[PDB]
């Protein structure tokens, strides 16, 4: 899986499950192309998000709606959803996680690349 | 000054000058119509990015141009930029600081709502 | 004010008003010797933290009591409080802002150094 | 193993190796008393960092060396360490993971318990 997520809820100390993802390339034309779709499960993760055959060189979107994340918890969200955006494989083919620490007012975002 | 920005940079411990910021607002139709650009200061802000007037009830993208700024310092960005998205001014009208703050592969962003 | 705090409140969008602070210095020992203390203010804030005068150069402690700003809110806070500790002025005098952000399962500390 | 730890690295984007850490429990009297000692492997983790036997309830405190880790990047550390303390198996035994995110200037800390 070279495409992972980790999202963590940093009000209740677990991982945010439920949690839906969309996962979008730019095009030659520069519009977003959506690749695939998924939901975290318990340990805030997405397993199988992209193949490896769809996962090419380019520009990723990865969405997260982190606004209905909140209301499921009775707790009021700022943000419409968080969106990291980054270029890929442009010197080899290699592992991307996008972890994601969430507050209502708040969120943290980091890349780990192997 | 209805929405304020600060930015700080997490490897040299100090504000993130020079960065561009754009604001934009959703249209009903799903579209961004830019409203404010800046570029931050010295310490990492921007005065007058937009009016209480043009500040109305909707749907705005803080975007910040993080790529330019680490790559002006030599370093290898991760991302290709930052946009904070958020509804405003639905409650009645507040003031709003969007606070940004760096590092090449990561980012953090929080929100302080005041009325 | 070579020692400045900014507290913020990532669960509520505010900042983080009446934390209890206190400096600390390390002396030789390695005991902690206490030079500080303070409040935060409503933009989460402490003026006149420390003159210039008694800032030297050594290892400081900045303590942040936010157990008990979490428990006056009702919310369970699972540190029992948070603690940043640096060297200063060791390269000529500089100011410093540590930038503290709280949630109830998390927190994230940012310093600013300036000459 | 109840207590993990997982540190990354934000200005690499890797997770961050060879980061020394103590964990140390309060004293009835109330100091700190060392329990274990452990170096964060290649994927800024330490397995074994404590036993079930060993890991009662009380206040702990995970110290974890940072300011070594950037000098062995020639980089600039602002902290010295960064400590995280907290109760632990105050309600019941539960298991713990400490994360922590590292720059030169900054870092990040979240708990999650399960
Ligand atoms: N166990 C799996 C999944 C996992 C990945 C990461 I990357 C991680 O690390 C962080 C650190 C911080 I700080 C965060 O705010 C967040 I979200 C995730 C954690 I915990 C778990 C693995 O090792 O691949
Ligand atoms: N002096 C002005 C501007 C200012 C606003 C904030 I909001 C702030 O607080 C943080 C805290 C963390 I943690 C961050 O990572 C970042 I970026 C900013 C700081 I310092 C300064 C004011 O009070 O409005």
């Amino acid at each position: 899986c070279p495409l992972m997520v980790k999202v963590l809820d940093a009000v209740r100390g677990v991982p945010a499950s439920n949690v839906a993802v969309k996962v979008f390339k730019q095009d030659e034309s520069g519009s977003w192309q959506q690749l695939s779709t998924g939901v975290t499960n318990e340990t805030g993760e997405i397993h199988n998000l992209i193949t490896e055959e769809a996962f090419t060189e380019g520009v990723y979107k990865v969405h997260f709606d982190t606004k209905t994340y909140w209301k499921s918890l009775g707790l009021t969200p700022f943000y419409e959803y968080a969106d990291v955006v980054f270029t890929a494989n442009d010197a080899g083919h290699r592992h991307y996680t996008i972890a994601l620490l969430l507050s209502p007012y708040s969120y943290s975002t980091t890349a780990v690349v192997s």
